[PDB]
């Protein structure tokens, strides 16, 4: 079960655009499709926001701390709601999964991403959280890859990361109802 | 847009209700029309729709003539409407004839929307809700908002909770726009209207 | 430096969507980006909000006056902060540019845009503001001009008045952080 669903990004309009906050794309589009969009909460250090999700309360978070130091923000929030790794989903871009896929995984390796590095560290140590990685791609020579994740992608990416991302968003809707309600609905949406 | 009865003693609306299903799985399809058309009212008037538990959908509250209009768009899914409608018209001692009720309407063509007092639920299942969960009585307002008959009475289930193509889409966003315009000027008086597009330039 | 940016407009959904919003527009979509969106403050008789930008305090503003009183509001907000007027950002239609470019200035002619005279009029009789110049069009016969500016503009000229206004705002936003800020963020920001 999950009760915090985290978006790394970098904020300011000079980041908004680019790879590193495919996380923060995928938390705000949940956020404006469940109607609570992310306002500033100093006290976290970025912006949040309540949703309810199968009758229980999902925070979502996007860090205003930058990459580097998402883990304050992160780790800061969880303890005020007393909220374990395991509840935590950290939706980041991933260099290993190409654009147009998406993947989720618990606890492994920060595959060098330094939001995930700083979050594992902030939380006691512990890499014992939900992961959604979005794909990205690879720059294909290991010296790009700053320019890269830092640089907007070209439209035909941006429409495929899109696609994952919406997916993913429509995936977490339904988590949250069980088989049975999910068709004690379809006989009343009519 | 045309056919609301005309403002005066009472007459005067306390809630909007813009019926539809919740969820990514329906937000963009046909029976969703009247929440299109509360958001849109909730955007301009800048009080967009916040969950509120306790009326069983999102809500929020505007100012239109100087008086408290409230805003709902039920999250109950489009057969138990009326659970949210009575829900929060009795706790603010609304009555029916002060409730304006959104819906798409299989009766009226894309691009056109008819203002309505009572009468017929013509077959939506959200409105039959309201009125029996009204203490049985039809006499509120109704926009209705035209979305087409998909010809045979088979495929209108798939019709309701479909997506319309982009020129239909195009032409209810226009007739709900001019919608929500026009709610606009029933709640002002002649006068202060005609005073304001003055003030306006 | 800024300390208050002014968008101008009429409220109303009867007004939303036209040509003289197109302040609004920015100052809205500003909001927006910056997660601050406007709430209601009759004290200064409009819609109101407040960010931060390179670190300093930036007040948002949307007159609920009317075009030809916007003055009273951005009158009376300035006094209360002690705001001088060429602090004050004013973003307007104007029929002077085209759809598609916009542009800033300080000071000078009003153009005949009744929002910017009671400016002028209630700051103590002066232009010396910043203007944001979101250009518009003229609809050719100087008789058809009202309802020019009280009219919505057709898609193809509202998809080029968005990505004027997008610039201008990916602009406004970056003018105010500084080098250094600058600078140390990309340090954290991969």
């Amino acid at each position: 079960t999950i009760k915090l669903i985290v978006g790394l990004a970098n904020p300011g309009a000079e980041y908004a655009a680019t790879r590193h906050n495919a996380g923060a794309w995928f938390v705000d589009l949940l956020a404006e499709r469940l109607r609570a969009p992310l306002r500033e909460e100093a006290k976290f250090f970025g912006y949040t926001s309540r949703v309810t999700l199968g009758g229980e309360d999902v925070r979502l978070l996007v860090p205003t701390t930058f990459m580097n130091l998402s883990g304050k923000a992160v780790a800061a929030m969880a303890s005020f709601f007393r909220i374990n790794p395991d509840e935590i989903l950290v939706a980041h871009d991933e260099l290993d999964l190409p654009p147009g896929v998406a993947k989720f995984k618990l606890g492994g390796g920060h595959g060098g991403h330094n939001g995930l590095k700083d979050i594992i560290s902030k939380l006691g140590n512990n890499p014992n959280f939900h992961r959604l990685r979005i794909g990205i791609g690879h720059p294909g020579d290991k010296n790009k890859v700053v320019g890269f994740v830092l640089g907007k992608p070209p439209v035909s990416e941006q429409k495929l990361i899109d696609e994952a991302i919406d997916e993913a968003a429509r995936c977490t809707e339904m988590w949250f109802t069980d088989g049975l309600t999910k068709a004690t609905n379809r006989l009343h949406a009519f």
